[PDB]
């Protein structure tokens, strides 16, 4: 039953379930869809779509495997663009960044909406107001543009940011975030090319744990 079922992780956690892991929700147009709730953070509810812990996992990608998803359950993983779009195409979904550096520092960002729009529109971000978190804000700079990978470039500059930059993200010229990165362990030389979130720690250092997150406002 798609009526009844629940649509997101908030419904989930209404009906009781508290601890986080994978469970079945039903997209707008009735297909069941796993996904990983959390439970945990913020007061949980949240239906986690990107998650980074430990470069087990390649993110440097193609259009394809952005818009079916790729990873493990178990770890790593893109929900993929489809999804994505499908999650957040109903109603107004709050978008949380939860950040993990090297030195076990916890640092979050808030939003207070998100949408991506389908694949005719590119996967485009539609972002809403920034309300907080000690991460800082590094996603307000690429509002309203288009999602790109290394072989699919709808950036706004006249290079290939997804090439440069080694990551898939919706790239303006450049970028202020990178959380599709490579996986660079901390401090590196390389110029914007790690998982990086420049408001808080620059352009020259790769966070541990990455996080991207939705729940109804
Ligand atoms: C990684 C990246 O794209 N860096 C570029 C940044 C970002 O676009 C930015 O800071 C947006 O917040 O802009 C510059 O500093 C700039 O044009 O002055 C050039 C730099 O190469
Ligand atoms: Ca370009």
């Amino acid at each position: 039953s798609c009526a009844t079922g629940p649509r997101n992780c908030k419904d989930l956690l209404d009906r009781g379930y508290f601890l986080s892991g994978w469970h079945t929700i039903y997209l707008p147009d009735c297909r069941p869809l796993t996904v990983l709730c959390d439970m945990d953070t913020d007061g949980g509810g949240w239906t986690v779509f990107q998650r980074r812990m430990d470069g087990s996992v390649d993110f440097y990608r193609d259009w394809a495997a952005y818009k079916q998803g790729f990873g493990s359950q178990l770890g790593e993983f893109w929900l993929g663009n489809d999804n994505i779009h499908a999650l957040t195409a109903q109603g107004s979904s709050e978008l949380r960044t939860d950040l993990v550096d090297f030195e076990g520092n916890h640092q979050f960002a808030k939003y207070k909406s998100f949408k991506v729009a389908d694949e005719a529109e590119k996967y485009k971000l539609v972002l809403g107001a920034f309300v907080g978190g000690s991460a800082g804000n590094s996603l307000t700079g690429h509002n309203n543009n288009f999602f790109s990978t290394k072989d699919q470039d709808n950036d706004v500059s006249s290079s290939n940011c997804a090439e440069k930059f080694q990551g898939a993200w919706w790239y303006a010229d450049c970028h202020a975030s990178n959380l599709n990165g490579l996986y660079l362990m901390g401090p590196h030389e390389s110029y914007a090319n790690g998982i990086n979130w420049s408001a808080a720690k620059g352009y020259k250092y790769s966070y541990k744990v990455s996080e991207m997150k939705v729940r109804p406002a």
